[PDB]
């Protein structure tokens, strides 16, 4: 592969830095904006409205080699609990690679898209891992790479930057202080957020706000990363309280990376049993679930434990169990708040893609910038003896589905947290695969109304073995749909199996794109569009983009944000 | 970007011409792994006959060419494990594309020889509309003043030096005459009279007496002279087409040639939908006996028609097992019973020692004692392991029994047996067939986790006892997180097992999760040599001259990394950029000691 590359730089590579010089930059900027306004459920009781949650996650494994805009790899770190996190943090950065690493473009998207601000890493090695004093003291040169650390955020699009010193004098701590304020300063309306490590007198990590590292949060940081050594935080909290500052923009560790569900953690020493804070929660290392497995399914199962709980019902969480999941604390947030809503259950990645239930490519393929919305609930039913999972066997637009089947002699899945206004001309559509004939039934849930409506679709057609539904909503014009789920019938059988490949309220073709074969071995550039798609005359699907651009008799379409394609630019 | 040893393909012209000792390729498409004799057939389903026989033809590799000899890093591979149910294989491929002459590959070969399953070649003279030629059947039934038929001794010549059982026959080529149909006889004669003893020549019901191809359907006047001619024998049996409703007929007409009506294969196509084939069973398995044998045509329709190795392995055990998931209880009135409703399950856990590992051919990482010792994607099915005649016989509980491609004690698989399992509650899993008989200083040996700390108890069936006998191990080792279990059977000495089964209690955590990673009941350091691998400059091959397989790894910083394994006597590898070692491994699995290669 020699195609573009995510950027990572060391601080002299940073500084002289230009988009304009730079062939892999175009590939690497972000083309979905982060998504405003994201609604909460309230089907955890316990589940509190003050504490956030930070997420550290390698989103990719290494900090080099990885391509700008996705790679024809199956199992990859398709993260999908989005719906649990309010800050998320591309964990990356060596010495042998680069200390400053913004986040690949296929992650910003897809972080985007849940509303979900992305952070880059700037990572001061310890010494013992070549970490060097140089680095920092080139980055705190003062009159620079504060001013390039901003630019590049907000080049490639993303939200702000995690700043961890691990590399072994209070002169240095004091020009952290003032690259730190200098930023506060400088950055536009973004997050930064420091590592509890460096103290005042320039590495001794205190695991809780305290004397020694309060001067790090006039002020000079968004929020501090805890480290993990701790029993209770109710001094950090207090202590916040009399600098005036949230409790909650203090972040406390808990490092997950080696065993994650079996970590031991101490709760009650940051949840106390019937009480607010104490603090924030920060995730070391959730992509324990993707390192640790070896196959896409085990990866996915790990992920549920792992936000959701033992349970599997994030509304249903055991508080005295080891691991009572993510759930049992945070609400479930959706970016389900904009007409039209549109999903197909595309988790990412794919051993296979489809369009309209058809195979396209038989190549495996990842591109989380093409990762849908995912349900807010992992998993809600009622009735019947059935399992829901995504399955990678059906797609109708993409590369994986909703499967929903076992054992059913009535059953419901509440699947979206939604806050959607019905207009006229507003109509729900869904797209299923029944392999006992059962219909599929569509709920959705009103605003002022505690209960699910379920109700037969009222036009059917017919799509390549796939049924497709239409509800038109003109009758609730004027409310707003706030849960989206489906239902079902047992028959004859005693059996269920649905696939489910897309779901959508909302109404509607884009122009055939200006597209411009070019040169990087080829660069297609192009200029209301979801994303791309490039298919090879044989058709067959050799390439998908959100952005500007691809790099690989050609037929490129342009798929608005309902799915429907635009005629193909035919280009040689 | 594979520039090493390829499977063999011919077209007749370039057979023709073959010779082993000049090919780069041969050596490493020469399988080392025997004909496994005498199977030992199970009981456990009432409806099940011993007269009827199975063929499958299966599509092992999807396409002909571009084959590598011996394994690739692919997980993802057609892992076929349904060995037990199926009598004779057939290697499906072919195409005027590529070569219509071929041999199966050396993995494949291993495979089904470890489960005593022949496995045949194929010969395939393709319809004109798939770039067929008349010519290549004119080439291959050219005859010398001998009598004799060249291309026919050149299919004898591959099947003994690549160590195959022999060929299935497949004439699709339109516009033979009556001579070349007689010519077609003389051959297929021919090669009954040259080949090996215990060889098998297959021939599909297709080309007629006249030279037209008219598929019969069954046994009839038009096709009866490839099978049996008076007393001429011309092959050993016939594939039927498969646009038949009943198969009394065929059998009849068997008889009165003197010949086994389940020499003849009754033809079903299960590739477009396997499980959901319609079938006419009755007309084949009626009332008595089967009519005849039964054909499956592509029943690889488990891996095409499936993107994960999860999903090809669940659709293979619908198919041959049922909807019941358990092999003792099938429903006959179901639209698909599935082979065990038909078919006792054979097994070759018929000597000592008996080692398994769970290994299904293939994996996401390979392991070594529990350790990973290699990352990357892998098949080679010459590793795939005897696996379970039963899939699946439980009692009491709530687990699942399936294969694992995240736990690995040796190779990339493990058996994991997981649910719910109340306090005190028992659970038992049945799952080999066997005949060993135990002597002085043989014991029972498995290796497990446990992920709620509920230990695995060994069963053991003695011949001709009909319960399993279950019991803790006696000596305890714990090895890389695995704990492995010792139960001398010195006590037993003189009888025979018939069966291997596992069980567990539940205790207060209510569930139960096992991998179970070895099984067993009961060498030097490999002289090495590096050799030119002639078609590949930049590339060598490794050749040395007891032992199950080769294990080859390579020194990194970051400990010692396995990047290959071959149960021959060789290996191929690319661009070697040194400090290499490989091991001979015994089928007990007892490493050698590493011979240390620069
Ligand atoms: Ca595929
Ligand atoms: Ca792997």
């Amino acid at each position: 592969y020699n195609g573009p590359l995510s950027s990572h730089w060391f601080p002299e590579e940073l500084a002289q830095w230009e988009p304009d010089s730079d062939p892999d930059a175009p590939f690497n900027r972000s083309h979905v904006p982060l998504e405003p306004g994201r609604v909460a459920n309230r089907v955890n009781a316990n589940a509190d409205k003050d504490a956030h949650l930070v997420s550290l996650s390698a989103l990719n494994r290494h900090t080099s080699g990885v391509p700008s805009q996705g790679a024809p790899v199956f199992y990859e770190n398709t993260f999908s609990y989005w719906h649990y996190t309010d800050l998320m943090v591309y964990w990356a950065g060596s010495a042998g690679e680069g200390i400053i690493v913004p986040p690949s473009a296929d992650v910003i998207d897809a972080s985007h898209r849940n509303g979900v601000p992305i952070l880059g890493n700037v990572f001061f090695p310890p010494t013992v891992y070549g970490g060097q004093l140089e680095w920092l003291e080139q980055m705190l040169e003062q009159e620079p790479l504060a001013d390039k650390l901003l630019e590049v955020a907000d080049y490639y699009g993303f939200d702000g930057w995690f700043i961890n010193q691990e590399t072994e004098d209070e002169g240095t701590a004091e020009a952290m202080q003032a690259f730190l304020v200098y930023l506060q300063e400088q950055k536009p309306e973004m997050h930064i957020m420091w590592y509890d490590s460096m103290i005042d007198t320039g590495i001794a990590w205190q695991n809780h706000l305290t004397d020694r590292n309060k001067m790090y949060l006039t002020r000079v940081a968004d929020s501090m990363f805890l480290n993990f050594w701790w029993r209770d935080q109710r001094q950090s909290n207090e202590l916040a309280q009399a600098l005036g500052r949230s409790p909650y923009d203090l972040y406390a560790g808990v490092d997950v990376e080696a065993r994650g569900t079996s970590t031991p953690v101490q709760w009650e020493g940051l949840f106390p049993e019937g009480e607010k804070a104490h603090t924030s929660l920060g995730l070391y290392r959730p992509d324990w679930a993707f390192q640790s497995s070896e196959t896409m399914e085990a990866f996915y199962e790990k992920e549920l434990q792992f936000w959701v709980g033992s349970t599997g019902n994030p509304a249903e969480t055991d508080g005295q169990s080891n691991w009572p999941g993510m759930a049992h604390w945070f609400p479930a947030k959706s970016t389900a708040t904009s007409v039209p809503f549109v999903t197909h259950f595309n988790t990412g990645s794919g051993a296979q893609f489809s369009a309209e239930g058809k195979t396209v490519s038989e190549q495996e393929w990842n591109n989380r910038s093409l990762q849908d919305v995912l349900p807010t609930w992992r998993w809600i039913q009622h009735g019947g003896d059935l399992e829901a999972t995504f399955s990678w066997e059906e797609a109708f637009e993409g590369g994986s589905s909703l499967q929903w089947h076992g054992s059913l002699a009535h059953a419901q899945i509440e699947l979206y947290q939604t806050e959607l206004p019905i207009s006229e001309g507003t109509s729900l559509t869904w797209t299923f695969k029944s392999e006992h004939d059962n219909d599929l039934n569509v709920g959705f849930r009103l605003d002022g109304e505690e209960d699910f409506r379920y109700v037969e679709g009222e036009q059917r057609e017919s799509i390549n073995g796939w049924t497709q539904w239409t509800l038109p909503l003109d009758a609730f014009a004027g409310q707003t749909i706030t849960g989206l789920a489906f239902a079902a019938e047992g028959n004859e059988t005693g059996l269920a199996e649905f696939y489910t490949g897309q779901l959508a309220v909302g109404a509607d073709k884009p122009a055939a794109p200006n597209v411009n074969v070019r040169q990087y071995g080829i660069q297609l550039v192009w200029e209301n569009v979801h994303h791309y798609r490039v298919y090879k005359e044989t058709k067959e699907l050799i390439g998908t983009s959100a952005g500007d651009r691809i790099y690989i008799r050609l037929h490129i379409e342009a798929l608005s944000e309902t799915f429907v394609p635009s005629d193909a630019r035919m280009i040689d």
